């Protein structure tokens, strides 16, 4: 019998970094409900908690950077929170999740997995009391804390990627969690490490004692899948209110039904039954905003209980960064996109990584060495007409994003006429392409989520 696994994301992260992994666990026999995700406000956590000296402030670095855009009065309110109180509140909520999971499954202990800042969070959590540590069969720490001992008596696995994808003004000649089994994937980058099928295999074997029969997201039988998802605020992860309209679409992004096949008021959570292998447009209207959001992604092939749709909201309203252009005349005639992949898009070649991604928008590669260098760990690439001047200047950095963790931007004019072609040729092999309507930036925002792994028949065969 499998025991539940509970995943704790990092700064500016969410359940999305464990979506693929949850589906791999289920493909290998785990009831899908046994894979839990614990979400929390990462801005308050990084600034209030991880700025202490337990780890000499290491767990807070990306939070310090991303916080630059917070309004002064709001920042002060955030920093005024009691640190001991935030900790006890958040940790008590994880106790509840773990206790409910043990009762639901009948298991005696759970496996806990943390990514990046989530590893700092979990080391504090298990060391906070013997009762908390007692409920953990295995602890997995992905590309986060290092130079510390594994919590006493808890079998710990630490998996590390290439440090070039993280801030390097520090000098770790090696990252090790003492007394843990340490595994290294030097050809992988920060978030990629969290979502990789190779990481999946190492984790499954560590906690189960045998290699999984497959690391593929195996499609399930039948024509329908259950999807449980949430619309939540980027980085702070609070539930977001709005209206969800789902439309099945063709290969060119045209809606196949006049009316949406699902229409609902949402407050964070939502659950829907959809057709397996079908392309959908998830249209979202958030309360109090005039923009209509159109979310695109590959079809679902099995139940997915961890889908996440990110929404820009205060205090960290990152979308405000593209407001000047959205308010310009060119917005009526040009589109604005956010391309997301939880596996760094890399345009700079490094022999250790071994290859570069190519990301084409209307036939132009925006994943260049200047826009997607390895050190920026690009998981979110904003594509819009910077300056609203009708000129593409890919060689000139879009400076406003330089300090934003995991994001970059490309100044490319995308005509809001007809459709937009978007394709990624993955550095690890395979390609995924989308053709969608060219919604104008004045009224619409377009979010395209690339899959974090592509299994290509020919490439797999060539390797075999
Ligand atoms: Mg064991
Ligand atoms: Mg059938
Ligand atoms: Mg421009």
């Amino acid at each position: 019998d499998f025991r539940p696994v509970v995943f704790v994301h990092g700064l500016a992260g969410s359940a999305g970094q464990f979506e693929s992994q949850g589906m791999r666990f289920a493909a290998n026999g785990y009831p899908a409900e046994y894979v839990k995700t614990f979400e929390y406000d990462t801005i308050s956590w990084a600034l209030v908690v991880e700025t202490d000296m337990l780890f000499s402030g290491l767990g807070s670095e990306f939070g310090l950077n991303i916080s630059q855009i917070i309004d002064p009065e709001t920042l002060d309110k955030i920093l005024s929170k009691s640190r001991e109180r935030l900790i006890d509140e958040t940790f008590s909520r994880l106790d509840r999740v773990i206790d409910e999971a043990l009762a639901e499954s009948g298991a005696d202990k759970v496996d806990l997995v943390g990514h990046s800042m989530g590893t700092f969070f979990l080391v504090r959590y298990v060391n906070s009391s013997p009762e908390r540590a007692a409920k953990v069969a295995h602890l997995i720490l992905l590309d986060g804390v290092w130079g510390v001992d594994a919590p006493e008596g808890i079998p710990t696995l630490a998996v590390f990627g290439n440090p070039k994808a993280l801030p390097a003004l520090g000098l770790p000649e090696e990252k090790v969690v003492y007394n843990a089994t340490n595994v290294y994937f030097n050809n992988m980058t920060h978030v990629q490490l969290c979502t990789s099928p190779e990481t999946f295999a190492v984790m499954f074997e560590f906690i189960n004692g045998y290699k999984p029969a497959t690391t593929d997201i195996v499609p399930q039988d039948g024509d329908y899948v259950k999807v449980k998802g949430k619309f939540l605020a980027f980085a702070t992860n609070g539930d977001v209110s709005g209206w969800l309209s789902i439309y099945p679409i063709d290969e060119n992004g045209k809606r196949l039904t006049r009316l949406p096949v699902k229409f609902m008021r949402v407050k964070g959570d939502f659950e829907v039954r959809l057709r397996k292998g079908q392309l959908y447009e998830f249209q979202f209207r958030k309360d109090f905003s005039p923009i209509i959001y159109h979310y695109y992604r590959a079809p679902f092939v099995r139940d997915d209980l961890w889908a996440r749709f990110l929404v820009s909201k205060p205090p960290l309203d990152v979308e405000l960064l593209i407001l000047p252009e959205r308010l310009s005349p060119a917005a009526k005639e040009t589109s604005g996109l956010l391309l997301i992949r939880y596996k760094e898009m890399i345009g700079e070649y490094d022999e250790e990584i071994g290859g570069v991604d190519e990301v084409y928008v209307n036939g132009v590669n925006v994943c260049t060495e200047r826009i997607c260098p390895i050190e920026r760990a690009v998981n979110g690439l904003w594509v819009f007409d910077r300056g609203a001047d009708g000129k593409s200047d890919l060689d000139r950095e879009v400076v406003r994003y330089s300090i934003m963790p995991f994001m970059s931007a490309a100044d490319l004019v995308v005509p809001a006429e007809g459709t937009i072609s978007i394709a990624v040729k993955s550095r690890t092999g395979g390609e995924e392409s989308f053709t969608i309507p060219a919604w104008s930036a004045d009224r619409h925002s377009i979010i395209v989520q690339f899959s974090d792994y592509i299994v290509d028949k020919l490439a797999a065969a060539l390797e075999h």
